[PDB]
C-alpha cells in the first residue's frame, strides 16, 4: 500500500541543539584583518554558516555519543583497537551486511565472557587481506592506526622516500592520480617526488540540459590513456606508485566509477605498479556508484565499499570524512601483496630481510604514538568504529547527498554561472572563471575576494581551492593546465539543515548580483610556502 | 552596514542527531490493531513525525548535556535544590537579565571556596516573594519542586479539597479560568468541582484577512465580563480560587495578554479570591506580548517573564515546556500572600496556626519525595536550570513560535480547511466541524479517525483534543458550548526542522483531499473514565 | 580542631568500571599468543594495570562537563583560544590571584560576541612561551600537538634539518638529566647522541626506615658532569640541552629549583638553549613546594610559572600532568635564546627563515591544523579543565601519597631493591638488589618478573631497565648510565587503596619466589629502534 | 480478586488495575514514563541488570 507525497519522508532529527552567535558586518571586518585576511585564522564562534571543511565537523549520532562511554583508555592494546580493525575488515573486506561480524557489540552488550572475548577478539588470526590481526599483525605489520590522512600518507611518503632514496640516489620520480589534493601533493612535492593530475578537464566544465544530469558521468574518473602516456612517456621505472582518491576531492569531488577502478588496477599491475587508494570519501563514492553504474544498483553501500577496495594494494583514509567522525586516520597495505613485495628487502633465499610494514610501525610509534590507539583517544576510536558503520546506511547517505544537489540546483536555479554540475558528494564547487564571466586574471585572486566577501557580509566561511590555494603560479605548466580554479562550499555530516542551505543560496546569489564589486586579493607574505592558503597573509584592493 | 537577505539567518545547528526508523504502512496498520486504535499506546518507535505532545520531548543544547554532569545526586540539600530554586527567582521576579544572579555559574565554573558557595547559595536569606530561601523556606515553606505540573497540580488541588471540606462540608465549588487542560479540569472534577472556561469562542474561529493577522488578536484572554457574571451569578463565597492558562492550552495555545493578566488580577481581588497561574508556556506568552502589545515591544522575555507573575498569588509549571527540559515541575505561593492568608489556619491572637504551605509540603514528601529533588534526579534538575535561561533568549523563541507560524501558514496556503489562526506558541490546531465541511457528528468521533490515518499513511502522530478527548459527551451543556473540537499538531522544542515541517504539510493536505475515506471510531472500551482518552479502546467504521 | 589519625578523604567516585574475571590459564594462553610482548597484551584481561600513567586518567566530572562545550569547527576552533590561556595562566601568570580562566568564558555559556572578541579572539600577547593573535601568526612559538612524541619529534626534526645544513656530517651531543626512551630512540634515529648525567650513588641510598625527612631531589642534574661534557666535547658541539621533570628515566624522581637555576647558567653560560620536557610539572612542582627551603608557603601554580622562567623551550606530554587521555605541546620563548641560535637572518637584521614557521610547516602538513593539530575539539576543551585539576594541592597530595604508600608498602614486605624516594607517578624497584646479584645483564630477569606478574595476578608493569633501555645496544658511557629497575605505573585517579593493597602482597608473594622467575631470551627484534614496543620474547629457566 | 468488584456473571465491573492506573496517569505521568525521564529509564534498566 502506497501513500505517496511529492516531498521525502525525513530520516533522521535533531538530538540535540547548538546556537549561533549573534555578530554584525562590522565585527567581522575587526576580525578579518586582525587576522591578516586568511580563512584559516578566522574565529569559529564569530561564523553563521561554516563550510569550510567536511574534515572533523560532522554531528555525531546519539549512539556514537553513547560509545565514547565505553572506550578503553589502557596504554597497551585498548579493546577498541581490536574493534576498529575487525570494523574495517567488516565494510571493506568481508563484502555485505550478512558477513558482518560486529564485534563492536559484544563491548555494546557489556559481554562478559572472558573466554568469549578472547577468541572472538584479542587473539583472533587473520592474514592475507588489508588487516591482519594476532601474531600475524606483529610478525607482517601492515595496518597503522593514526590520526587522521595527512599523517597516514606522511608515514607512508617518508618511509617510500627513505627507500627510494637509499636505491637511486639523485633520482626523482613521477606519483600520478586522478586527483591529488593540497595535502597530499604538498607532502609529495616535500619528498621531492613530481606529482600529476590526470583526468578530463573537459567533461568537468559541461553541465547538463536543465542543471541535472540524468545519470552521474563520473567526472572523477582517471583519464587512462593520459595514465598510459605519462607512464610509458617518464618510463614505468619512473613511476614507484599509482595514486586513485575516492571521491576525486580536487576535481570538484566528482564520482569514481568501478570500471574506472577496474582499469587503473589493469594498467598500474601491467607496469608492476602498487595501486594506492586515498579512501576519504569512500562511501559518498559507494553511493554515486550505486546509484549511477549499471548492474549495482541493488548492491549495499558495504557490498561497493568491499568491491572498490578489492582493486588496491594500499591505501590512505582520512577517516575525520566518511567516518562520520571527528578524528581517526588509517594506512593499510595487502598482506604480502604487491607493496609489501616492492618495498621490503629480500634475501637471496627468497625470505623477507627489511619489511617495509615494521619500517612504518617503527615510524608510527616513535611519532605519533603505540599502535593500539594511533594519536587517538580511547573514546575517539570507539565512536570512530560507530560512525565507519553509520556511514554504510543508505537513508543516511541518501539524505546526506541530496543536501548537495540542493545546494547545487539552488545555486543553479537563481542564476548562478560557473556551478560545477552534478554536486560532489560533500561539496558544491563554483567555477571562479565562469563566475566574473572572465573578468579577472589568474593572479588577481578575487575567489579569495569572493570567499571574504561571504565571511565580511554573511558569516559564511567557505575555501577557495583553485589558482590562489592549489599554487597556480608556483606550478610547472602542465600542472597549471590542470588547476581546477574553483571555490567549495563544504557541507558538514549530520549538522546542516534545510534553512542553513537556503539562507547560503540567498547571499550566493546576491554576492552573484555584486559580483563587481568583489575585491582582488594580493598575497603580501608567504607566497612560496608549502601550502600556503594555510599561512599566508592577504590584503583585498578594488578592481580596476 | 547592512547586507539584507529575503531568507532569515540560522539561529542554531544540529550538535548531534538521531536516526528515524523505516517502516511499512502495513506495518503501522498492524501496530494500530494490536494497540486498540489509541495513539498514546502506539509505539513511538515505528513513528516518522510524532507530534503527540511538546512536553517533556525537547533536544536539550549542548550546555544543558554539560550539566548533566554537574548534578549532584546526594539524598539532602544537593548543590542544584539551591540553584534551581533561585533561578526562578532569577526570571520570575528580578526583573531582566542584567538583574540575574546566576549562581548556576559557580557551578559551571567549579566554584571550591566553601565561604562564598555558603554565603552565596546555601544559607542565602530569600522572603516575601514566591520563592522563599534559606531558614524562612523552612519556617514558612511556599515552593515545592515536584516531578511534572499534573504532579504540581494535585498536591495543590488535594491540599485544597481537605481544607474546603473540612470547613465547608458538603459545599460543592466552582473554579474559572481563560481555560482549564485534560489534566487540570479532569483533576478538578475529580475532586467533585466545577470547572468552567471563560474566553470568547467567538473571537476564537474568525479567520483574519489572507491568514495573516497584523497583529496576534490574544484569543486566549479571559473574559472578563463573563468571569464578573459567573463570580455574582454563583456567589464569590462559591468561588474559592481562580485559574489562568498562560499560554491558554485548551483554546489552541492562544496568547494572553498582559493587560488581560491586569484585569483577572483586579477582578479576583476585588473578592480576596487567590489568583493561581498555570505557567507551562510561560515564555511563549512573553514573547506574544513583547511582539504583539502596546509598549512592550523594547522589553525581554526575562523582563516580561517577571511582570506576568506579579499578577499572580500562586502558581504551578510544568516545566517539561518552555523549560527546554525533559522534566520538571513546581509549584509556589507568594509569602505570606492571599492564598496563605485564606488557606492557613490563625490562632486568637493573629499568629499562624496551621500553615497551607506546611500541608503542602508533607503531601510533597510522603507522596513524591523530598523537597531538595521532588522526585527528580539530580542531572535533571541541574539540566532544567539551563533550560529555563535558554528559554528567556529573544532568538530561540522567535524561532521556535516561527515554526508554528510556518506549519499553520503551510495549512492554510494547501487549502486545508479549520485552521486555527494564528498558531499557537507551541502547536497548530485544526477545527475538525471545519474539516468536514459540518458532513460528520459529535460521536463519529471523525477527529480521532484523522489524527489515525495521519499514523497509518504517514507515520504522523497527533492528538485529537475535542470531543472524544475532551468527554464533550460526559460534561454539562454549559461546557459543552466551550468545548473546542480541533485536533492538535504539537512542535516537540528544537527537535524539528523545515525537512520535518513541509513533510506533516504535504500529508494533511493530501488527507485533506480524502476527507470522505476518514474512517470514524467508536469507542468499545472507556469512555467513562477520568481523562480517558490515554486509555480507552476504539475502533473504526466507514462513514 | 578535632584530629584524627586517619586522613580525610578529599575526592569520591564519580562513576565505576567492572573489571574482568580472568584465570591464569587464560592469561597464559593470551602471552604465548602474543609473542610475551607486555604492550600486545589484552588490557581486556588485565586486573591491575600499571603498564603507564600516559593517557590513562580517570577525569573529574567538571572534565566530562568540558567535552560537551568543545568546538570542532576545522579553523579556529574556540578550544583552541581557551587552551593556550590555560598555558598562559599556569607557566607564566604566577599564580591563581592573577588567572584569567577565560574558559570560564565558555562554561558560563558567553554569548556577548565583543567581549568575545575582546577577551579571546584578537587578544595579543608576546614576548612569551604563548603568543596570541596576529603575533602567533607573524611569530609561531607554540604548537598544539597530540602527545609529546610527536612534539619532540617535530622539534628534533627541525633542529636536524637545520643543524645539517649548517655542518654536514658533524654529530652533536645532547645532554639532559635522563631522556627516556621516547626522547632518547628520536634523538639517536635523528644521529644525535643522547646523555643522562645524574649521581647514580645517591639513587641506591636507602634512608633508615625507608623514609626521607626531606626529598633528596635525586632526579637533579649532575652540575659538575654537565660542565666536563661540555668542555670534554665542546661547546660548538652541544646544540641543546634537556632536562626532564620529574626526571622519568630516573626513577621518576624529583628535580629542584635550585637545580633549574644552575642549568640556566651553565646553559647560558656557553650560549646553549635550554628545553624542558615537562611532561609531570605538577608533580615535581608538588615535590619542591613540600620540600624546597621556603617555598611551602607557594603553591603548585606559582611554582610552576618559576620553574618554566628557566626554560628557553619546552616539550609536553599532556596526557600525564594535564589530568587527560590525550595532548600534547612544544613551545619555545619568543624571540628569545632558541629561536636566535635556530633561525637564519639577514644583514640588516631582521629574521630571514623563522624556526617557528619551519615547525609550523611541519605541524600543519604531517599531524593537522594549527587550530587543533590532530586533537578532537572535544580533548582539547578537557585538556584544558585537566592542567589546572594538577594544580589542585589536595588532588596532587593524594596522587603522590599512592605512590609513597606502595613503596613503602613495599618496603614494609621485605621486597629488596625499592627504589626511594617514590616517584610523582610511579615506584621503581632494581632488579639486580632484587635478583641479589644472581642474574646477568643478558638475562633479562626483570621482563621475566613483569610477565610473571601478568600471569599470576593480571597485573602488568613496565620493564625499564637493560632490556628496554638497550644495554647491550650502546656505548659503555651510556650503558653505566641506564637503570635496572621495573616500574609500577599509577593511573591517575583511577585506582584505590584496594588496588594497591592487591600489588603489595602480591609482589611480595613473588620476591619470596624470585628464584623461581624465567630469564627472557629476545627471539626477533633485538635491534629495532625502541625495541621494547616491538620484539619478540620467549621464557627460560634460570640456571 | 480481593479488591476489584465484580458482576453476577463473573466478568469483572471494577478492575483494581484500571483503578490504580488512573491515579498514576492523572497525578504522577503517563504509563510510559510515569514521571522518570526518557534516559533515566534506560539507566534504570541497565542498573538492574548490574545488581
Ligand atoms: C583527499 C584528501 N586527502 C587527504 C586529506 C588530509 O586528511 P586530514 O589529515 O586532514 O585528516 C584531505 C583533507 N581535506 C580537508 C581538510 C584540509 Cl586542511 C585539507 O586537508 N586540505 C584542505 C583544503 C581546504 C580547506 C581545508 C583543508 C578538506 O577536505 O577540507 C583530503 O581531502
Ligand atoms: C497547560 C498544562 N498544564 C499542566 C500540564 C501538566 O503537566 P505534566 O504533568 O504533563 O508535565 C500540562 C500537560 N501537558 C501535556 C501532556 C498531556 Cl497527558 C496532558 O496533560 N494534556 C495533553 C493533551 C494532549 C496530549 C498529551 C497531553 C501536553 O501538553 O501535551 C499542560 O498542557
Ligand atoms: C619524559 C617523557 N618524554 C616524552 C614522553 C612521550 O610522551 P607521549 O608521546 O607518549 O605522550 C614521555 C612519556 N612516556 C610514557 C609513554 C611510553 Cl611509550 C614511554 O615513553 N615509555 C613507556 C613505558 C611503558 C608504557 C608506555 C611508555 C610513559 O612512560 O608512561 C615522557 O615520560
Amino acid at each position: 500500500k502506497q501513500y505517496p507525497l511529492n516531498v521525502p519522508a525525513p530520516h533522521h532529527f535533531t538530538y540535540a541543539v547548538r546556537d549561533l552567535p549573534e555578530v554584525t558586518v562590522e565585527q567581522r571586518e575587526r576580525a578579518l584583518q586582525a587576522t591578516h585576511y586568511n580563512e584559516f585564522a578566522f574565529p569559529s564562534g564569530m561564523l553563521t554558516v561554516d563550510m569550510l571543511s567536511d574534515s572533523g565537523t560532522t554531528a555525531m549520532t546519539n549512539h556514537q555519543w553513547a560509545s565514547l562511554f565505553l572506550g578503553d583508555e589502557a596504554y597497551g592494546r585498548n579493546t577498541g583497537y581490536y574493534v576498529l580493525l575487525d570494523t574495517f575488515r567488516d565494510i571493506f573486506e568481508r563484502g555485505g551486511e550478512k558477513n558482518w561480524k560486529k564485534i563492536i557489540d559484544l563491548v555494546r552488550t557489556d559481554c562478559r565472557d572472558v573466554e568469549k572475548m578472547m577468541d572472538e577478539v584479542y587473539l583472533c588470526e587473520y592474514e592475507g587481506g588489508l588487516f591482519n590481526g594476532g601474531a600475524a599483525q606483529m610478525e607482517r605489520p601492515n595496518a597503522f592506526i593514526i590520526q587522521q590522512g595527512r599523517a597516514a600518507e606522511s608515514v607512508l611518503m617518508e618511509i617510500v622516500r627513505n627507500i627510494l632514496a637509499k636505491r637511486h640516489p639523485g633520482k626523482k620520480f613521477t606519483i600520478p592520480s586522478n586527483g591529488h589534493f593540497d595535502t597530499t601533493e604538498g607532502n609529495i612535492k616535500q619528498m621531492g617526488s613530481i606529482p600529476r593530475n590526470l583526468y578530463n578537464k573537459t567533461l568537468l566544465w559541461e553541465t547538463p540540459e536543465g542543471g541535472r544530469y540524468e545519470k552521474n558521468p563520473f567526472k572523477g574518473n582517471m583519464d587512462i590513456e593520459k595514465l598510459e602516456q605519462l607512464i610509458q612517456g617518464v618510463g614505468p621505472e619512473n613511476v614507484p606508485l599509482i595514486f586513485t582518491c575516492i571521491t576525486n576531492n580536487p576535481v570538484c569531488g566528482q564520482a569514481v566509477s568501478m570500471g574506472n577502478l577496474k582499469e587503473i588496477n589493469r594498467v598500474a599491475h601491467k607496469y608492476n605498479i602498487p595501486l594506492v587508494f586515498d579512501t576519504a570519501r569512500w562511501a559518498e563514492n559507494a553511493y554515486f556508484i550505486k546509484m549511477n553504474e549499471e548492474g549495482y544498483a541493488d548492491k549495499s553501500i558495504a557490498e561497493i565499499a568491499t568491491e572498490m577496495f578489492s582493486y588496491c594494494d594500499a591505501f590512505t583514509m582520512s577517516a575525520k570524512k566518511d567516518g562520520h567522525a571527528n578524528m581517526g586516520g588509517m594506512l593499510a597495505f595487502r598482506d604480502k601483496g604487491l607493496f609489501w613485495k616492492n618495498f621490503s628487502d629480500f634475501n637471496e633465499d627468497g625470505t623477507v630481510k627489511t619489511d617495509v610494514g615494521v619500517l612504518l610501525k617503527v615510524k608510527q610509534i616513535s611519532c605519533y604514538g603505540n599502535d593500539s590507539y594511533g594519536g587517538m583517544s580511547g573514546r575517539d576510536i570507539m565512536a570512530l568504529a560507530v560512525g565507519l558503520y553509520e556511514s554504510c546506511d543508505f537513508n543516511y547517505m541518501n539524505e546526506r547527498v541530496a543536501q548537495c544537489n540542493y545546494l547545487a540546483e539552488g545555486f543553479y536555479d537563481a542564476g548562478v554561472k560557473g556551478v560545477v554540475l552534478p554536486a560532489g558528494g560533500h561539496a558544491v564547487y563554483i567555477n571562479m572563471d565562469e563566475f566574473f564571466d572572465g573578468k579577472r586574471g589568474h593572479d588577481t585572486f578575487a575567489g579569495e575576494g569572493f570567499s571574504l566577501e561571504l565571511i565580511r557580509r554573511y558569516g559564511i566561511r567557505v575555501s577557495e581551492l583553485g589558482d590562489y590555494s592549489m599554487e597556480y603560479d608556483l606550478k610547472t605548466p602542465e600542472q597549471q593546465a590542470e588547476v581546477c580554479n574553483v571555490v567549495r562550499f563544504a557541507i558538514d555530516r549530520s549538522r546542516l539543515t534545510k534553512e542553513h542551505l537556503d539562507y547560503v543560496i540567498a547571499a550566493v546569489k546576491a554576492l552573484y548580483e555584486d559580483r563587481e564589486n568583489i575585491p582582488n586579493m594580493r598575497i603580501v607574505w608567504g607566497h612560496n610556502l608549502p601550502m600556503r592558503h594555510f599561512h599566508a597573509f592577504l590584503e583585498p584592493y578594488a578592481n580596476e
